This record gives structure tokens, C-alpha cells and sequence, in this order.
């Protein structure tokens, strides 16, 4: 089954800034910024559409990791797409979870789109706890990235 959410946001932090450090400093911030977030290692492709990514997260001293797929990441357009699915880490009910991500500038800061596709296995409808905790980790990360690029 398919359960789409979007929100549009505004940040302070002018779009290159933003994208800078979410997406291209993006693996080197999020773990040194985020306790929970203990390792992003890529394990296949350059940087480009294909790259894989390991995120490693710790709850209770348990260690579980998920899969980080590049779809589509454009500098130019401030464009980052990206499908998180597999590893120990994982919801059993999901397939995938498939984010669209694209910043523009707005009066020296930028507005921000994102948009969640949640694929869960057969016709099975998304749980909230499931919405929620894929929603305040991916949000998490983008906030501490934004307030530490603010404090810079």
C-alpha cells in the first residue's frame, strides 16, 4: 500500500547553506550531532543517483541499521531524493519509505518541500507509530542540521 504526507516548511538558513550541510556534509554532521545516530558509512556508489548508505542508530545500548538509497540529488535544484528500506532496523510491516526533498530560496532563507511515500507489504495500512517514528528521526536530523548551521 501506498500513504503519502508532505510538508512545506521555511528556514532562515539560505538554501545552498542548507543543502550543503544536510546533503552534502550530510553523513559527517548527522552522527557528531545526533547521540542516537552512531555511523553513516557508504557501501556502494560515488555520491551520485545509486549510492547506498549505512545508517547505524542506538536505543537502549541495541544497535540497528538501515539502508540509505540515493534516487535523485541535484546541487543545482537543491534537489535530494532518497528510499530508506532492509536491515535489522527496519519495520517489519514496510517495504520502503521513499522521501522527495527540494529547497528553494524565499527573502534571504529558504522554503522547504518534503514529501514521504510509506510502501507497506500487501494492502496493509501505515500504523501511527510507525508514521512517527520514521517522521521525528528524519526531522530530527534535518532541525539539529539546521539550528547547528544557524550557530555557525
Amino acid at each position: 500500500g501506498v500513504h503519502t504526507f508532505e510538508e512545506e516548511s521555511t528556514s532562515p538558513v539560505p538554501p545552498a547553506k542548507l543543502f550543503k550541510a544536510t546533503v552534502v556534509d550530510g553523513d559527517e554532521l548527522t552522527p557528531k550531532l545526533i547521540p542516537a545516530i552512531q555511523s553513516i558509512e557508504i557501501v556502494e556508489g560515488n555520491g551520485g543517483p545509486g549510492t547506498v548508505k549505512k545508517v547505524t542508530a542506538v536505543e537502549d545500548g541495541k544497535t540497528s541499521y538501515v539502508l540509505h538509497k540515493i534516487d535523485a540529488i541535484d546541487e543545482a535544484t537543491y534537489t535530494y531524493d532518497y528510499t530508506i528500506s532492509g536491515g535489522t532496523g527496519f519495520q517489519e510491516i514496510l517495504e520502503k519509505v521513499s522521501f522527495k526533498t527540494k529547497l528553494e530560496a524565499a527573502d534571504g532563507g529558504s522554503k522547504i518541500k518534503v514529501s514521504v511515500t510509506f510502501h507497506t507489504k500487501g494492502d496493509a495500512p501505515l500504523p501511527d507509530e510507525v508514521h512517527q517514528d520514521v517522521k521525528q528521526k528524519s526531522q530530527g536530523i534535518f532541525k539539529a542540521i539546521e539550528g547547528y548551521v544557524l550557530s555557525n
